[PDB]
């Protein structure tokens, strides 16, 4: 019964949406079912983070996080820089295919953790830096993971990157509620040393049913939850939450901030809605405040 003209925040100009009939029925869909069958998958770097701060200060990813503390050998920068000038380019790059690009991606992660090894580390480094960064954070994510928290909706923090970092950013920004997981890369310490990171993997190219299924521990804690929000900055954060079978609905919101026009079609094409340099979570924040208006009302 909800029409998308009495929802103010899905009829601003930056609000993209392929068909917004679809969308509006599956916002309906998400109502009628309450928050109870409700669950949320996001990604982290620039969709938590800001991919357009505020302030004209730059946001490091959660790699940068980890690669900017003291503690680090002399030659580790270094290295992580040619790993990265290696296969960045080869990360964003249009023509190649994504089971061209898997090999390359499991050569970065695999020699990235191979670097990261054999000296000694603690995690109050981290914490160090990830404290400066908590202002980074797209407007309202605090009341957004607090009404999530509110409703006792679980949320999937789904990343590729360091998740110490990112759980170092989201406890200190004080987010990090009982009902947000993170799955992400977490290091591995033996002996008091650092040993790569912990198995499995997770590249760019398989934050998906490869990783997050019916078979994962996960699982347990959404087998209920139907209904799911994904949110993402890059393309393949849209497939995040493929590997759950019995999803009756899914809403994908996208955030494309670079390179606009170049990306409309695709974004476009993948997500639901498309949100074009919008530094907040006030639209999903949206959705969540429909469907507890809802939920108080029967
Ligand atoms: N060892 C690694 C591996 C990946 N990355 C970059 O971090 C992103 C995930 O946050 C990936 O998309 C990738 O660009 C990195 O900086 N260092
Ligand atoms: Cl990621
Ligand atoms: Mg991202």
């Amino acid at each position: 019964r909800l029409r998308l003209q009495d929802i103010p925040a899905l009829t601003q100009d930056h609000c993209r949406m392929r068909d917004p009939a679809e969308v509006e029925r599956i916002i309906n869909e998400f109502v009628i079912g309450g928050p109870e069958r409700m669950q949320i998958v996001s990604d982290f770097d620039y969709t938590i983070t800001k991919q357009r701060t505020e302030d004209g200060g730059a946001v490091p990813s959660s790699f940068g996080i980890f690669n900017a503390c003291q503690s680090l050998p002399e030659n580790f920068k270094a290295e992580t820089d040619k790993l990265y000038h290696k296969y960045r380019p080869i990360e964003i790059d249009p023509h190649m295919p994504i089971a061209e690009k898997v090999q390359y991606m499991i050569e970065w992660w695999t020699k990235s953790g191979e670097l990261t090894s054999g000296f000694p580390f603690d995690q109050s480094e981290i914490d160090q830096i990830a404290s400066k960064y908590t202002h980074a954070l797209r407007d309202r994510t605090h009341e957004f993971f607090a009404d999530l928290q509110r409703l006792g909706i679980p949320t999937l923090v789904f990343s590729a990157g360091l998740g110490n970092s990112v759980v170092s950013v989201l406890r200190q920004a004080n987010v990090l509620h009982p009902n947000v997981k993170v799955v992400s890369n977490f290091l591995q310490f033996r002996d008091g040393l650092l040993d790569g990171f912990q198995q499995p993997m997770i590249h760019t190219f398989n934050k998906n049913e490869t990783v997050l299924n019916e078979t994962s521990e996960y699982y347990d804690l959404v087998h209920t939850r139907d209904h799911i929000i994904v949110m993402g900055d890059s393309i393949g954060d849209a497939d995040m939450a493929s590997g759950v079978p019995a999803s009756s609905h899914i809403m994908k919101i996208g955030f494309l901030f670079d390179h606009v026009e170049a990306n409309m079609k695709k974004y476009m094409d993948t997500f639901d809605i498309v949100l074009v340099d919008d530094q907040t979570m006030d639209v999903p924040r949206t959705l969540l405040s429909l469907i507890e208006k809802q939920h108080k009302l029967n």
